[PDB]
């Protein structure tokens, strides 16, 4: 329980370009103000930067040479209220303790991301997405306040629609660049049960999967997303495994089910690895049954699903998945379909071979100046690190600046300042309130000089 200062070699998820820093962790938030405090008086130095659980990829959550505030002690749930649907906690709890705690109410977390393990203060700080973007928006779409330590030393509450809204929607998706957020309130999803109804389709191409995506499907499904083929040549390239569904009613569970409605199962013993150590394939995967099979086995109706089933369906993979790799996440706007297969097509002639790729549509976007999400087609890749590999990237990054698209701070390490001040078109805007914010330079992590966000 007791704070500690440890001078740390911290990197994000992708575990690369390290940089030290002294590290504070303390769950005592008294403690989290007088070091901001200490900073702010400094009037010089590397300043401070807060940390979640590290699922970043990139640098935004570490800061070489200066401070970094590790809020994972801070994660008491206050209240929990059935009847307004809001959640009260610390920044510091995760969404797998939230998820957990609220289902009892019959609240479900109103976005959730393809891993548990992040923070609220992550959550909010990346303006993080999920398979319900289209229908749910992203993560500072549900925040009803927040409370924010400033570089002044004071706690400023943060609403969407009140007097200090500016600060609320540079604070959504910025990086932890305006300060240190404290606490929050959360609108939750009311729900019945802890499952969903899933319709599983299998497209042959990359045209029969924007076909999919565009023939007004999308709107009668909640929660929408793909893997996709970014490796065979066309015409199978973009083929992909969709799966879409929305959350069960108690009286669409199966008799046996229906007792425990709100039940979250515990992740069991053996994965697919422990059970076929030797893989899955055999004689058929690669011809014409093998096709068949996986169309069939990936079509279906009305299928119900418990979280892990519909929204984590990697899991199953075990040691496989990820077996020196480069995450890369954009998105490309709707309208630009010809750019977007352009740049699917440019990745699979590359040479540089992902394996685990997903697609999704998103919808509309909210007005956080830095928010990522823009309605449009979104893709993520992972590519081994190999010779070429980032000469290739900074290719991409143009097509998808030319494209009218743009990278995600969270999956970044390594695209310029140049680049993601033309992605984002409102930076200059959310600089402007940075600086009134933050004129000392207060917060700055490695990411804010990368980037010229400092
Ligand atoms: C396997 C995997 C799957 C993922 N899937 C998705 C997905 O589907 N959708 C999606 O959008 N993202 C996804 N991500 C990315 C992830 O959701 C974000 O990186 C998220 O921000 C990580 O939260 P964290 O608590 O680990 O924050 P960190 O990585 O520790 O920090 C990220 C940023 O948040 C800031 N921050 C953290 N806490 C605070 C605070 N209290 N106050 C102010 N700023 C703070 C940091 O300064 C930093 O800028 C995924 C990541 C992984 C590893
Ligand atoms: C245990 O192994 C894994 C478990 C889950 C995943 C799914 N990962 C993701 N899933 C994502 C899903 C989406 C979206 F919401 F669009 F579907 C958007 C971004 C995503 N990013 C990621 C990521 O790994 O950074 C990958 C894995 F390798």
């Amino acid at each position: 329980v007791g704070a500690t200062t440890t001078a740390t070699r911290l990197t994000g998820w992708g575990r690369t370009a390290p940089s030290v820093a002294n590290v504070l962790r303390t769950p005592d938030a008294e403690m989290i103000v007088k070091a901001v405090a200490r900073v702010a008086e400094s009037g010089g130095g590397r300043g401070a930067i807060a940390r979640g659980l590290g699922r970043s990829y990139g640098d935004n959550a570490q800061n070489g040479g200066g401070l970094v505030i590790d809020m994972t002690p801070l994660n008491t749930i206050h209240s929990i209220d059935a009847d307004t649907k809001l959640v009260d906690i610390d920044a510091g709890v995760n969404l797998d303790q939230l998820m957990k705690a609220a289902l009892p109410f019959g609240l479900w977390v109103p976005v959730l991301p393809g891993t548990r393990q992040v923070t609220v203060g992550g959550a909010i700080a990346c303006d993080i997405h999920g398979k319900n973007h289209h229908s749910a928006g992203s993560f500072g779409n549900h925040v009803r306040s927040m409370d924010l330590l400033t570089a002044d030393g004071e706690i400023r509450h943060l609403t969407p629609t009140g007097e200090d809204a500016e600060l609320f929607w540079a604070t959504v998706g910025g990086n932890g660049l305006t300060g240190i957020i404290m606490r929050a309130t959360i609108e939750m999803t009311p729900t019945s049960t802890a499952y969903f109804i899933a319709d599983g389709d299998v497209t042959a191409s990359l045209d029969e999967t924007i076909a999919l995506h565009s023939d007004g499907s999308e709107a009668r499904y909640t929660y929408s997303s793909a893997w996709f083929d970014a490796i065979s040549a066309p015409p199978k390239l973009g083929r992909a495994a969709v799966s879409r569904g929305r959350l069960a009613t108690v009286e669409q569970l199966p008799a046996k089910l229906r007792s425990e409605p709100l039940k979250f199962d515990a992740p069991q013993l053996l994965t697919l690895p422990d059970v076929f150590p030797n893989g899955l394939a055999n004689k058929y995967t690669f011809g014409p049954i093998g096709e068949l099979w996986y169309r069939k086995s990936g079509t279906y109706r009305g299928k119900v699903q418990n979280l892990t089933q519909f929204y984590h369906p990697l899991d199953m993979f075990g040691e496989w998945n990820r077996a020196g790799f480069l995450q890369y996440q954009f998105v490309i706007p709707t309208e630009a379909v010809d750019e977007f297969k352009k740049i699917i097509g440019v990745i699979q002639a590359s040479g540089h071979y992902s394996f685990l790729n997903v697609f999704k549509l998103f919808g509309p976007r909210n007005q956080a100046p830095l928010s990522f999400p823009i309605p449009g087609w979104n893709i993520c890749v992972d590519f081994p690190i190999k010779d070429g590999l980032g000469k290739f990237v900074s290719e991409l990054d143009r097509r998808v600046l030319e494209f009218g698209g743009r990278l995600y701070t969270a999956k970044d390490s390594r695209t310029t300042a140049e680049t993601f001040h033309a992605m984002y078109p409102r930076v200059d805007e959310w600089i402007s309130v940075r600086r009134k914010v933050d004129p000392l330079r207060v917060f700055a992590s490695d990411m804010a000089r990368r980037l010229e966000l400092l």
